[PDB]
């Protein structure tokens, strides 16, 4: 639900240990897919590697519905809370 999505977006900021870059990109990609939906931008160029990594994570989810990305985002945050603590 929307209230669960809001709770998860808050709780993920409070993990006691920083998740891996892969976990952080799962969170970023699904957050975008659950809100904007399919990627609507061009991949960052030049030396913006942080931007390219985020873009690639969101691009891989093209086709996923907002509702399914939201559910996966919430589930991942709950997984991260159990893994790292809050
Ligand atoms: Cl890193
Ligand atoms: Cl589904
Ligand atoms: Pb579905
Ligand atoms: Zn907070």
């Amino acid at each position: 639900s929307q209230a669960e999505f809001e709770k998860a977006a808050e709780e993920v900021r409070h993990l006691k240990t920083k998740p891996s870059d892969e976990e952080m990109l799962f969170i970023y990609g699904h957050y975008k897919q659950a809100t904007v939906g399919d990627i609507n931008t061009e991949r960052p160029g030049m030396l913006d590697f942080t931007g390219k990594a985020k873009w690639d994570a969101w691009n891989e989810l093209k086709g996923t519905s907002k509702e399914d990305a939201m559910k996966a985002y919430i589930n991942k945050v709950e997984e991260l809370k159990k893994k790292y603590g809050i």
